[PDB]
């Protein structure tokens, strides 16, 4: 899984009828030291991540684990809200709780 | 999933017998504050996208789950034909 | 999938029970133009040096002819006629 | 597969139920002579890696075959704690 | 398919059950070599310094026995020749 912060939305009406209700956010990938990378994913969630959360975000068909997401022809979801970051044992980041 | 525009097409007549039928889009990835990359993708599309317009695309086995994708080897589909993007409140493209 | 053209082959002697019959091209990944990556791909449908292929990857590729319970990564699912970017050909 | 270390954790009270119990360690891979990368990953943990220690990792739909992980979302497991790395006649690393 | 050479061997001795036996070679992938490795499981039987083909993804577990191991990468063929627009890359 890779680390990313939610930094908006995608929205459609002409799609899929298996992704009708399906939540896309855009996120933007976190590199080191929580640097913003210039690279992106539009990823399903049914988790409930609010705008500029951070977020671990699967790729490929564990996306289609997520709940109701077995028929979905989705490669990327969110499947989890962090709450702390931390290496070599000392924190880095932290949810407002 | 990524965000692409459509830029062209594919045909072929010499092809796996279960792809009759498929049609194959030229697609161009985004890349960052608005660009278009040099890099492409051909995906097949159930959804009836055209020239220009703005969609999702998702790949590998994620693409065999569109409206007749069972068993298709195809590892690449348009899912959604996109209406708008925001990106930390600012409406990229609508 | 991506666009591609046949450059070469790949033999083995010793390899995966499962791999029998299957015949080995190489590709090389186009951008209008041809570039330094390349694939090693299945193919049933008959592509030969110089032409055009998509190549599916991932399992994707299993679910050519045959494709079932091999373990390969990459194959040849179409051969091409032409490709069109917005009003022009790129390849025909 | 690929090596990579062990070099943090993250903490999730709000996610996928399917994923209640499950280990996030961050992981740091591994780049050319001994030297590792500014390329991280998230992965689960059933083999009980820890902080610094090397590790092989596997993804994609590989990671939902580590015990227990039938029809969990993730796309990383640690899947081998690592004792030796060769690359020749010489040692890339030994746990000893 | 991947075209690399086997330059090196992982040992572990705590891991997930199912890797029980299973040889895992390190790779350097491909008319020279890359920066880019991979480690993949090994029921061929390549060693140091031969080419082989490397398929990555759910193809690793259509291996004979694979069906419920965590790989992700496999060595699937050890190859005698490559060509290469009408000219041979390698072969012993």
């Amino acid at each position: 899984m890779k680390i990313a912060r939610v930094c908006g939305t995608v929205t459609s009406t002409q799609k899929e009828d298996t992704l009708t209700g399906v939540k896309f956010l855009v996120l933007q990938y976190l590199g080191e030291d929580g640097e913003f990378l210039p690279d992106y994913e539009v990823a399903a969630d049914t988790v409930g991540a609010g705008q500029d959360e951070w977020v671990l975000v699967s790729r490929g068909s564990a996306a289609r684990h997520i709940i109701n997401g077995t028929d979905k022809p989705i490669d990327a979801a969110v499947v989890a809200i962090i709450d702390t970051v931390s290496r070599d044992n000392y924190l880095l980041y932290s949810k407002r709780t």
